[PDB]
């Protein structure tokens, strides 16, 4: 599923990232732009081997089960694929714990290097939320 901006926002504010950890609600919609263009069945792979899954594109090597990256870890206790859901539930629950991890958002690359810094709320301008 290709998400809509607003739609977005709205299933991201209802499962609780508006603020956590600190970060508003734009920062997390930026990232998801620039991540995967708000496609839940985004996947690239990696020079390493893990491939990035989803929404906010969360990483193999670290976070789910693709039964291809040998040597990594699963600690979303998910397999990747359930990255790839219309539901972004699993995508959002696995985004807390990356966040909480202690680099924030600083774990997605094109969060550091096109929303870090920018007037972020301009991605949830004209939403009813
Ligand atoms: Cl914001
Ligand atoms: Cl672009
Ligand atoms: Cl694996
Ligand atoms: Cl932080
Ligand atoms: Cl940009
Ligand atoms: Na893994």
């Amino acid at each position: 599923k290709v998400f809509g901006r607003c739609e977005l926002a709205a299933a991201m504010k209802r499962h609780g990232l508006d603020n956590y950890r600190g970060y508003s609600l734009g920062n997390w919609v930026c990232a998801a732009k620039f991540e995967s263009n708000f496609n839940t069945q985004a996947t690239n792979r990696n020079t390493d081997g893990s491939t990035d899954y989803g929404i906010l594109q969360i990483n193999s090597r670290w976070w789910c089960n693709d039964g291809r990256t040998p040597g990594s870890r699963n600690l979303c206790n998910i397999p990747c694929s359930a990255l790839l859901s219309s539901d972004i539930t699993a995508s959002v629950n696995c985004a807390k714990k990356i966040v909480s991890d202690g680099n924030g958002m600083n774990a997605w690359v094109a969060w550091r290097n096109r929303c870090k810094g920018t007037d972020v709320q301009a991605w949830i301008r004209g939403c009813r939320l």
